[PDB]
């Protein structure tokens, strides 16, 4: 059995989940009031710790489910945050994970039962520790992702107008966009495709495809 | 004692140092100096210590195992599969860089028994090191697409062929010369100087430089 590596120290390994939600033209962040010390009661990302019996990726899934009830949310790793004094309680290196989801009814009731709250990304309260830095990094990742592949397949209807698409991009990027230049930029995205169908007024309908994955 | 209902983990460090030299990319490798898997081909592997940030751990590990200092690395990810390290549960945070080989002390590296291996002729690496390398390589490609790159990998006055060679090595593919120079035209961070190449491979070729102001990374990503 003994002890490979026992000369080295061990560390608490944190998990923080960053859940962006799109609804009615706005992005919100899912937040809670932290249920343990230090900084108990203060505004927080969904925070937990990696356990011995699980991968770090599965820790994220578990932490999310424990603190919000949400299951079946695919998340992408944001990074390992390991500044010495990031957590005032102990040395904690935290691994952040993020997703962008479409905010829907059953999920809404579930989240509310956990005392998690959707807060508009332009009106965030002061978050504990380095959570604002984590959120900023996830938001930049989301921006970059949206420029190279479909940002999600159930954020918008299967067939969507350019106006609907523009509202999603403006929310992600956090600034209004020029309609003509946005249309030109979309024409350069081979993963968005104009169909023959029209909205029912007369606006052209577009769809995401799988061309960014080839 | 906060958080004591939770366990603690060994936190690995792995450094993935790609080197650019004579139009090709290499990986800096070593023979692992501790067990298990002692003597086998490995990345610069260590562990985070109590004294240091994880970023600073990656610096110390790099300097201990190669002598290289002042090398900026970007985080690849935390690799946390339960069985990735057969010795023990270790969550390893991999870091990467693409450096200019000639710009560093090649004898200092040699002294540390670290070897540049060509990126297309890698030996079998230990544990999940090939996965880490693959991930770093994909990030290098993604950056090269969306950002200005290679200020310290090219001479201050460089040709379009030299710039092309960098991109070709990064993506690992020959490129169309026609379309590349068209893409180079849309890059506002590369400016054409008055000067010309009197020593290199295409004599009299236009020498370009990076415009520092335009090279600078945007604080927020632009569509
Ligand atoms: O980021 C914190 C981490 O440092 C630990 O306190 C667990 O909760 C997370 O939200
Ligand atoms: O990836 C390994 C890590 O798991 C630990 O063994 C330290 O060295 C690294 O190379």
């Amino acid at each position: 059995m003994k002890n490979y590596y026992s000369s080295n120290p061990t560390f608490y390994l944190g998990i923080d989940c960053i859940i962006f939600g799109f609804n009615e033209g706005e992005i919100s962040l899912l937040l809670l009031k932290r249920n343990f010390e230090p900084a108990m009661g203060e505004w927080s990302l969904m925070g937990g710790f990696v356990q011995k019996d699980e991968s770090v990726d599965d820790a994220a899934k578990r932490v999310l489910a424990e603190l919000t009830g949400l299951e079946n949310v695919y998340m992408e790793q944001v990074g390992a945050f390991g500044a010495i004094d990031r957590d005032p309680g102990e040395r904690v290196v935290s691994i952040a994970y993020y997703a962008l989801i479409n905010i829907n009814e059953y999920d809404r009731e579930l989240v509310q039962k956990h005392n998690a709250y959707w807060v508009n990304i332009n009106e965030l309260p002061a978050l504990i520790f380095d959570h604002p830095e984590m959120v900023d990094k996830a938001r930049e990742m989301m921006k970059q992702k949206a420029s190279v592949e479909p940002i999600g397949f159930n954020l918008l209807p299967k067939l969507f107008t350019l106006s609907q698409l523009q509202s999603l991009y403006e929310a992600i990027y956090g600034e209004p966009m020029d309609k003509r230049n946005f249309r030109k930029r979309v024409a350069e995205m081979d993963f968005i495709e104009k169909t023959d169908k029209i909205d029912k007024r007369g606006a052209a309908l577009y769809k995401f495809n799988g061309k960014a994955y080839r």
